[PDB]
This record gives C-alpha cells, structure tokens and sequence, in this order.
C-alpha cells in the first residue's frame, strides 16, 4: 500500500494543496458574507454591498471547483487501490491449499468478498472526507486561535466532547459490526448451498427446511443490524448534543463578548463562519463513525488475508532444486490423519512401477481418494514419506506435479464459459490438432459435434445441456490433452457403464502404459484388464501384484472375489 | 407497506406529529437566537440574555429527544420491512420449478440477495430522512411564505433548481445503477464458481485464468462504479451550487432589505434561521439523489423478483383435490425438447406395472435423468402425455409426487448441517426406528458408527469426511425412510462397486418389488437381475420385457450385449 500511495505521491501533493487553497478561500469568503451584513448596517452602502456580494460569490466558486477536482482525484485513487486489494485477496485465497478451502464452505470466501469491497468504497468515501476533515481541522485550528481565545475555548470544548463520545462509541462500535458480518456471512452462506441444492430439496419436497433455516439466519441477521444501528443512533444523538450545545454556547458568549465591548456584531458572525470552519471537521468525525465499522470490516478482511497468506508459504515451504520430468512411484511407512482421530492411514506401503499400468481396487471410503491426494501433495502426510524418481515428495516441485500429473475426479468440475475452454483448463495456448486428438480419442467427439454450437456451446454449472458420461470423457480429454506424465483416474468408467466401457476401451489402447497410471475405482472387473495392479485393505495395503497371482494367492482379495465375483 | 400502516398507525401519527412539533419548536429556537443577537446585544440586557439563553437551549433539548425517539421508531418499522421483503423473495426463488434453476447460477440469486438488502437497509434511512424532510418542508414553507416575500422567493428559486438538477441527474443514474449491479453480480458468480471448483482448480494448476477473470470482472465493474460515481459528484457539485448561490443570494437580497426599511438585522438572521428550517429539505434531498440509485437498484430486485414468483404454482392450473396412493406409470406419444434443437424425446411409448420393479439400460446421453425429471413433474412435456393410476400427471398433486417419488441420484449432493438431518431431510418428525432402520437397510450404518460424533457429525460440502458410496447409501437410506410408493434409482450402485454390490444385494432383497421402479442405470447385469426390464434407444423406447426374452428377440438389445457383454 505504501509503494502505490509512493507511485501517487504527486497526486496527493496536487489534492492537498487544492484543499488547503480552497478551504482558506471559503473561511475568507463567509468572513466576507461576516464584514458584509456588518458593513452595509452601519455604513449604510448599496453598490458597495452589491459589489461585495459579487466577489464573495466568485470566491465560494473558485473554492467549490477546488473542492470538485480535488475529490476526482481522491476518488480515483481509492477506487484503484479497493480494486488492488480485494484482487490480491481473491488471488491469494485461490493459491491456499486443499485442507483451507475443505475445512470451510464457498459461502465464507463470498461473504467475506462482497463485505470487505463494500467495506473498501465506504474506505474512499470516508478518505474523501479524511482529507477534507484533516486540512480543515489544520486551517480552522489555526483561524480560530487566532481570530477568539474564549470562542477558541468554546471550540476546544466541544472538539474535547465530540472525540471522547465518538472514542467511547467507537471501541463498542466494532464488535457489533463483526458480529452483524457474521450474521451476514452466514445467511448467505446459507442462500448459496440451499442454492446449488436446489434440485435435491425440490425434487425431495422439503422447502419448509430451508425456509425455517433463511427465516432463523434473517431473524438473527435483522436482531444484530438492529442493535447496531440502534447504537448508531445513540452516538448521533450524543454528537448532535455536543454541537447544538455548542452552538448554544456560542451564540451567549457572543452576545456577552458583543455587549463588553471586547468584540464587534460582525465579530460575532465571523465567530459564526469561523463555528463554521471549527465544526465542520467534528461532524466529519459523527460522519466518520460509520466507518469505524468499515474500518472493524477491514480488520477481518486482513485477518483472512493472513489466513490466505498462510497456506501459500506451505506450498513453498519445502523449496526446490529437482528438474524431473517423470519418475517411478512408491509410497513407504505412511502414517496421515486427515482429522483427530480414526487414522486415514495406519501404515500404507506401495508401489508402481515407471512405464507400467497399475491399478488400485477399493470400495469407497478404503483409500482409494488418498493415494491421489498424497501423491499430489494435495494433503500433507503427518508420518512416513513417499519416493518419486528416486526422491521425496516434499522435495518436488508443486507446480510441475501439477501440470504433468493429473487427477481424474469423479465429481468433475467445469467452470461456466466455452466448453473448448472448460476441456482446454489447466494447459493455455494448446494447439487444436492437441484437443480434437483427445476429444476424438475420449469417444465423446461425437457428442462433441452434436451440441448446438459445435465447441462453443454455453456451459455453466452442468447445464445448459450436458452428460455425466460425456462429463468424464471430457474429463479424459483433459488429461490427455495436457500430455501427463502420471496419470491417476478415478472410476471414470463406473460412472456412465456402456458408452464408458467403449471409451475406456480406447483410452486404455491410447494410454500404451507410457506412464505409472492409478485407479481409484472399486470396479475389480474393469482393473483387472491392466497390467498390474495394489490392494487397499482396511488403511493397509495387502499384496501387489496380477489379477491371477492375486486370485491364486487366496488370500483376502480372492475372499473379496468370492464374494462379490 | 398499507398493512404495516394499518398494524402502526398509532405510532406513526405519534412520530409525525412529534416530527411536526419539534421542527416548529427548533424554528422558534432559532428565532430566539436571532432576537438574542439582534436585540438583546444591541439594546445590552445580560439578565434577559442568559435566560433566553437556557430556554432557547432547552427547546433544542426536546426537540432532539423527540427526534431520537422517532427515528429509532421508524429504523424499527424499516429493518422489520427489509426483512419480511428478503425471507418473501428467498422463499419464492426457493418454490421454483427446474427450468428456471437451470437458466440462471448461484452468483445470480446470491447477488440478488446482497443487493437488495443494502438497498434495504438504504431505504430505512432514505425513509427517517425522508419524514423529517416532509414536516420540515411544509412548516418551513407555511413559515417562509408568511415571513417575506422576496425570501421565499429565493427559496422558491433553490428549490426549483435542486428539484431540476436532481431529477435530470436521476434518470441517468438509475441506468448507472443497474450496470453497475450486473458487474457486481458478474464478479459474485465468478466468486461463487472459483470457490465450488477449488479442487478442480487446485489439479489443473491454472491459476491464471481465475486471476485474469477475476481481473476483467473487478476491471468492468470499477470502470462502471467510477463512472457511477463521477455522476454523483456531478449532482453534488450542482446541488452544492444552487445551495451556495442560494446563500449568497439570501445574504445579499437580506442587506437590501435592511437597509431598505423593509426588515430588520434580526429578520435577517431570523430569515436565515427559517431558512435553516426550509433547507432541511434540500440538504435531505441531495442525500435522497444518491439514495435513488439504491431506490432504483431495489426496484430492480422487485422485477426480477416478482417473474420469479410465477411459475411456482401456475403451471398446473388444474387444482388438485386428488387421493391416488401409487399407481402405474405409462409414457404415451411423448415429444418434449429441452432445447431449441435436438429433441431428447421425438417419441416415447412405455408402460411399467404396479407392484413390479423395472430397469431401463442406456449410455450417458439417451434419456433416462430427462425421464426422471419428467416423473417428476420437473420438466413439463410439449406434445404427448403420461399416465399416472388412470390419471395424467398434469393434473396430480406435485406435493404428493414429490413425497410418494423418491430419486436415487448418480451426482450426490450434501447440504450443511448435522448427519441426522441430511440423511432425514424431506420428511420432518420422522421416527429414530425408520432412519436406524434404513441405516441398517443401507448397509452404511456401520460407516455411521465409524464417526467422530455418531449421528450428530458435521456434514458441510465434502468435509471433512465423506465417501461416495456412503453418500448413496445415505440417498438410498434417505429414500427408504421417506417410505415412497414410486421408487426411481440411478446407477447409484456404479458409483461405488464393490460396498454397492454387498448393500445391492441386501436393498434388492429388502425392496421386495412393493412398488415401481425405475433404473436410469447402465450397468446391463445389475439391472438384469430385477424384475422386469424397459429399453431406451437413440430417444425411442424399443422393447419391454425381461433379459431373457430381450436377449432371445435378437434385435437391438442383443446386438448391444454381443458388442459389450
Ligand atoms: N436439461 C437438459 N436440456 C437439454 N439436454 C439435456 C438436458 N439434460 C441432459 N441433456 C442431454 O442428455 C444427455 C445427458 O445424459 P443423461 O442421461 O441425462 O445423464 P447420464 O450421463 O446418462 O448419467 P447416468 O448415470 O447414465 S443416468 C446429454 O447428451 C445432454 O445433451
Ligand atoms: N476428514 C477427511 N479429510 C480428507 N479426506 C478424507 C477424510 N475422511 C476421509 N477421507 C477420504 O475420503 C475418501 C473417500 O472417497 P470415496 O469416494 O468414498 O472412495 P473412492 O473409492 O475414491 O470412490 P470414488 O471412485 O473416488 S467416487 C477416502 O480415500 C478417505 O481417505
């Protein structure tokens, strides 16, 4: 923030000057309208006093154009640095790892976006009225020492009034604002997922579940907005006590002073004009108590922001210095809870062989997810490591096993936009010969060609139009048009039996075992047709080997075939 | 808003006849304060001073309680309003059939949602501004006309302007307003997608594309906010305009007066003073300008969320008052697109017998989810009908299809909240023994046990912990104790092979054939092994019958075992 605000030093330099001119010319101006009512009284001059009208008015003009580009440029450069920011937070909450964005839900990231930009315009306006309050308060010190020491007296007593009831209002003031963004966050939190599960609870028939849930989240929403605002109020009506009395104040003591002989009428009004120059930044502060809460908003936001900045110095955290394009893969003496207790991992030892096609069989649950996501460091391992071409998991680089590394999901996900895109996402500037290779390859070419608008059809959400099969397949196309060199599939063909069964059939001739290949399928009858395969037992991997060694062993596996085959 | 009055309408005379008094009570303070400078100093009597003084102090007194007290009355009636507005349009966006679910994305609703509870919330002090500004302006009016004549002309005259300047800047600013929305809610879905796709993103390593999108959204929607924004300095500069040259016109116009012998210095003040009393308005009006934009946004909100509420209850328009219990289910001559081109169906004839279990095979892309959703009553059929029990499914209860019909889905959804409830939602107060039963029935009722917190455990997204074969299993536990006369399945056993296969057996053993069944499966064998058996090809239904009798015709079906099986 420091470098921008550096890179816009002579913008600032341009805005404060602007304010401080502008703000002179204005208290002279109401001292003009002061010696004006005072002159034309006593003196009794008509042209005179048209004369002065005139001039006073080109002075508040020169002063309010002052004050108009002055606040363009303040506006811009708020607007600019709320962009930079709330851009940052995005990018560095999309950075995090698995473990942050599954330990919360997409309501909580949402919420805290449109909060903290809200929060951020409300911080430009309030910077708007900073700089205004701030040379205000600097030239109206200054005048008003200057132009009356007791009316000065009287300025400092209502500044001292104003300062502690805003300070007291203040600290009181964040807490509520945090609790009502709480409250906030979680009601649409709540709008979201009731959102996305609109066709379970639709076609379920439960609407009154998610109703009585909104109607409690608005209810408990309405109660803390209420409290605040109301505390609001209470601060505005102790400062609005504080600048009538005030005002109150000034006119007796002008009076007084008018009728001791120690000041004039128009000293009076100048009193008024300079009240005016006094209190103007005073009621910038009643102003600025509402962005206190902007301010309380903004706390959070950097507090979630240091919870962004955490799992991206993770990512790194184990530095690099390998350059492997793709190696043999063994898992050894691994030990990983991925919560408190009942351990995902007891003691699981594996082993897949570079240049060779295996296969892991599990039903769902056993351990089939966390392979893949240890392999992809997707979650860390508590004890025990792994070896990758000959070296440590830890010790790879993060971005490469990404890339020549890919995951087949069951729950396959497709951003909304082009659907040569959504095939196209992980690897940019991929040639077309590349996709169409992989979309003819993944059988669902057809399907491709079938759509509306041949690969640029709309797709958002799983809509408008679009098959589970064709989902996976797409997902295949993905994988091969990014040229893995592991590839992890998931049981892909499970999820779509036929057209799966010829695409498979294609996938696996197109494959030729080039690389280590893993299969978090439960399906032993579609695994077995490759060339060899692990067994996951209960967090603890049994025998490696062939479907025949496998079945001829009799051991559990052949118990397994028993008893389902 | 007529039924809030009706239900307020004491307390709203009281906060408008308090409104009323205090103004005028402020005004005669005002005028004590002018009287107090013009004559009392002037004529020098201390005595007189000091106690008006106080009075004058104690008038201003009331009067801020008085408006204290009404504007936490009418923040109330506000907040309460907001509230019952947001629960109704939630509740009816909730209530809405398929279609309009799949035309729109989360980021919509969401927005929506945001949107117009700050523009709710603008509108609760749009509206205590709004009242003061009322009563002020007709005392002040009332007060302005009787006092002078040249005075209340300028007043007329800023008045005319602010009104001019205030109108032609609304019309644009509305425009403004709902672009500036669209953006917002552009950058909200593209938040809402990043945070759902986490995973997928996470794999495919592309961060950059998130980023850059997220960049453009932020880019638009800044350019469109500054835009907004400079719009609204304009306003405020013109509004300030004719207010200051207001000023300066009464200053002047006040000076010829006096020293006309047409007023005194004190009607001057005293002009100024009522003016204070007359402006009130127009300060209250610049602050509306920038209100109206919310005004406009919130008007917007009310469109969108008043098309919404149409197809909820509408689409039947066939009443109901209908008992059937579980009747048999025909397709007759059915032709319905979801699309503008491709038909899904070009002609459907099917019959499936009461009592009997039926499984219909067919790849990912032939039609089964679509005639699922057609049983439903989810998506509404063009040409062609169906039969339900002697009785077309446009004319039955959708509430009773809804409860009686439960559906087994390949794309497992889990929405926040505790085990017990996601596993019982649809049917509320539902007993302990049917839920443990299914469980056991589910065969995931071990999986049940094996949680941290036994039934009660946190189920948010896919965390912490979560197995796809559990989540069907639980589906399938949800649709059995939902006790259902229609039963349709997908190809829920393909999801997770072998934990499917053993709780396959067990189900199909305990289904018992006691109602209708429908398989949007593709596994051939597993559907093989029920009752009865339907064939979906290329969008046309060829024959029913059992695997045998299929398989013996040698026609279609065979052909497809031969190529697969
Ligand atoms: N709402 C829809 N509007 C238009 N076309 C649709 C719609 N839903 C699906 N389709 C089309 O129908 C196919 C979707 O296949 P489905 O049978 O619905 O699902 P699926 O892939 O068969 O999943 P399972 O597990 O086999 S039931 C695609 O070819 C889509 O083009
Ligand atoms: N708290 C947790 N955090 C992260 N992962 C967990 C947690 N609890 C369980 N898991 C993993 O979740 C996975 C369950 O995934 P499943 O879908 O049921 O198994 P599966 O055989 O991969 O089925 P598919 O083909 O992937 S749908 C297991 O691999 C567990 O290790």
């Amino acid at each position: 923030f420091a470098g921008f605000l550096k890179p816009l030093k002579k913008t600032v330099l341009c805005i404060f000057l602007a304010s401080l001119l502008y703000t002179a010319l204005g208290i002279a101006g109401s001292f003009y309208i002061k010696f004006l009512f005072d002159d034309l009284i006593k003196f009794e001059k008509l042209n005179d006093l048209h004369i002065i009208s005139a001039g006073f008015a080109v002075i508040f003009l020169l002063q309010i154009f002052l004050n108009y580009y002055r606040s363009i440029l303040v506006t811009k450069l708020g607007m600019s640095i709320d962009k930079s920011i709330m851009m940052e937070y995005y990018s560095h909450v999309l950075k995090l790892p698995m473990n942050f964005f599954n330990s919360r839900k997409v309501g909580e990231i949402i919420s805290r976006f449109m909060d903290a930009s809200k929060i951020r315009q409300a911080i430009s306006g309030a910077t708007l009225t900073i700089m205004i309050d701030t040379i205000m308060a600097v030239i109206g010190g200054i005048l008003l020492y200057i132009q009356n020491s007791s009316l000065f007296f009287i300025s400092f007593i209502i500044i001292l009034l104003y300062g502690i009831i805003v300070t007291v209002f203040n600290k009181p003031i964040q807490n509520a604002n945090r609790q009502i963004m709480e409250d906030n966050a979680k009601l649409t939190s709540a709008l979201v997922e009731s959102v996305k599960g609109i066709e379970t609870i639709k076609s379920f028939g439960a609407e009154e579940q998610t109703e009585k849930s909104t109607r409690d989240k608005i209810e408990t929403v309405m109660k803390s907005s209420f409290k605040e605002g109301m505390l609001y109020i209470n601060l505005s009506s102790l400062t609005g006590i504080v600048a009538g009395l005030g005002g109150i104040v000034i006119l007796w003591a002008g009076a007084y002073n008018v009728i001791k002989g120690n000041m004039s009428g128009g000293q009076l009004l100048a009193f008024n004009a300079l009240l005016a120059y006094f209190l103007t930044p005073v009621k910038n502060l009643i102003d600025l108590q509402p962005l206190i809460q902007t301010a309380v908003v903004a706390s959070n936001r950097l507090g979630e922001i240091l919870e962004l900045a955490t799992e991206k110095e993770l990512r790194e955290d184990s530095d690099d210095f390998v350059i492997s394009l793709k190696g043999d893969i063994e898992f050894r003496n691994v030990d990983f809870r991925y919560g408190l207790r009942k351990p995902v991992l007891k003691n699981i030892n594996l082993t897949i062989p570079k240049g060779k096609t295996v296969a892991i069989v599990g039903e769902s649950g056993s351990g089939k997810t966390t392979l893949a996501k240890l392999l992809m460091n997707f979650y860390s391992p508590e004890k025990g490591d792994i070896l990758i071409n000959g070296h440590s998991i830890k010790n790879i680089s993060l971005e490469l096993i990404r890339k020549k590394i890919a995951f087949v999901s069951q729950d396959v996900f497709i951003f909304s936009g082009t659907v040569k895109e959504n095939l196209c996402l992980g690897n940019e500037n991929v040639d077309m010969d590349e996709i169409i290779k992989a979309a003819k390859m993944a059988n669902a070419h057809d399907f491709i060609e079938k759509l509306p608008l041949k690969y640029d059809t709309f797709l958002n959400e799983s809509g408008a139009n679009l098959s589970e099969g064709q989902k996976q397949r797409l997902a295949i196309a993905r994988a091969l048009l990014k040229k893995p060199d592991i590839l992890i599939l998931d049981q892909a063909t499970s999820n779509l039996d036929s057209i799966t069964e010829n695409h498979i059939k294609d996938a696996i001739y197109g494959l030729e075992d080039d690389v280590t290949v893993i299969i978090i399928a439960h399906r032993l009858s579609t695994i077995v047709n490759c060339d060899k395969i692990y067994l996951l037992k209960d967090g603890e991997i049994v025998e490696s080997g062939s479907h025949t060694e496998l079945i001829a062993l009799k051991g559990c596996y052949f118990k397994m075939w028993k008893q389902t085959e």
